[PDB]
């Protein structure tokens, strides 16, 4: 309908009237502060994750006090997460796993030290910790449903580097948030880190996350496993780099993707990308609902939005999957635009 499907086996029907927990988990990465891996520009990227997620819980950003618009003049996508907290009534908590600057709203501290250098093989000493400190908060969140996002810059690097590590075929296929991608600084950045690592066909899932990964993913996935056990729904809230977490959640626990009650949810944006291949990624990791919002950007009066039409902002924050969570439970998806468009005086 507004809603995109490819392998919906009676997921949405799970999801429908059900009560949900969002949360966003947000990191940093070293790298980032040096080498151009991400489009959030150098002077910003150390705020931008904390600013989201004030956006979405509180109303505003309070570390950054400018308005949601990023280097091309795009709403940055917490403006369609807050739409759907706002319009659909979400309880919603965040969580922190090493942004450069936490925020100033209550969220969950669970790893104070950023991610670390990607290139060097070195982004984490614990992902099996990390895993269990989301599993084992996972058990004390109650909600019928889970609707999981992120938000980290230079997500779309160790995306690709954990798949890669993993033995996906995923070059031309993680893409970007922006439509320009520097796919091969990218990708020299996290073959480069591997290589340091050791990583190869013998590799625990830990040790490539602690290689190349980025602290988001071990905290989603300890999140995602732990609903998922209690047989509930989970929708990954993000674009490909829920399919490298999802590819995660296969190592560890092949056997609860055989439940079907983890999906990717995400935006028409990421799935319809020239320059990338999420249905691609997802169909070598396994049979696992795909689902994606479509939100008629096209007609919008604010022009910023017209720009997620071209590629320039496409996912974030878990906007693709909080929509999906409202569109499904009868949001009129015309509704996330207004009040984005409403809402542009602050």
């Amino acid at each position: 309908m507004s809603i995109i499907a490819i392998n919906e086996n009676g997921f949405l029907d799970k999801i429908k009237g059900r009560n949900p927990l969002f949360t966003c988990v947000i990191s940093s990465i070293e790298t980032t502060l040096s080498i151009p891996i991400s489009g959030v520009h150098r002077d910003v990227i150390k705020y931008t994750p904390s600013a989201d997620v004030e956006l979405v819980f509180y109303g505003k950003s309070l570390t950054l006090k400018t308005p949601p618009i990023d280097a091309t003049g795009s709403p940055t996508p917490a403006t369609i997460t807050r739409a759907c907290v706002e319009l659909k009534n979400i309880k919603n908590l965040h969580i922190d796993a090493g942004a450069f600057v936490k925020p100033k709203i209550p969220f969950i501290e669970i790893d104070e030290k950023p991610t670390g250098r990607i290139e060097e093989g070195k982004a984490m000493n614990n992902s099996k910790e990390l895993y269990m400190k989301g599993y084992l908060l996972g058990k004390n969140l109650d909600a019928e449903l889970l609707i999981v996002g992120e938000s980290v810059p230079g997500g779309t690097t160790t995306a690709l580097g954990v798949l890669l590590g993993l033995g996906y075929d995923a070059e031309g296929k993680v893409s970007s948030g922006s439509i320009n991608n520097p796919h091969e600084l990218k990708i020299k950045v996290v073959r480069e880190g591997l290589k340091k690592a050791g990583i190869n066909e013998k590799s625990s899932v830990f040790d490539v996350l602690n290689a190349v990964g980025d602290k988001m993913m071990p905290v989603v996935a300890g999140l995602a496993i732990s609903f998922a056990e209690r047989n509930k729904p989970v929708i990954l809230a993000g674009g490909t780099q829920m399919s490298a977490v999802l590819a995660v959640i296969k190592e560890i626990n092949k056997k609860v993707l055989d439940k079907n009650l983890i999906a990717i949810g995400t935006t028409e944006f990421v799935l319809n990308d020239k320059k990338g291949d999420l249905k691609g990624i997802v169909e070598q990791i396994g049979n696992v609902p795909v689902l994606a919002s479509k939100f008629y950007f096209e007609k919008a009066k604010i022009e910023g939005l017209k720009n997620y039409c071209k590629g320039s902002v496409k996912e974030g924050v878990g906007a693709g999957g909080i929509a999906v969570y409202s569109i499904v439970n009868d949001l009129e998806p015309t509704k996330i635009r207004e009040f984005i468009e409403n809402k542009f005086y602050e």
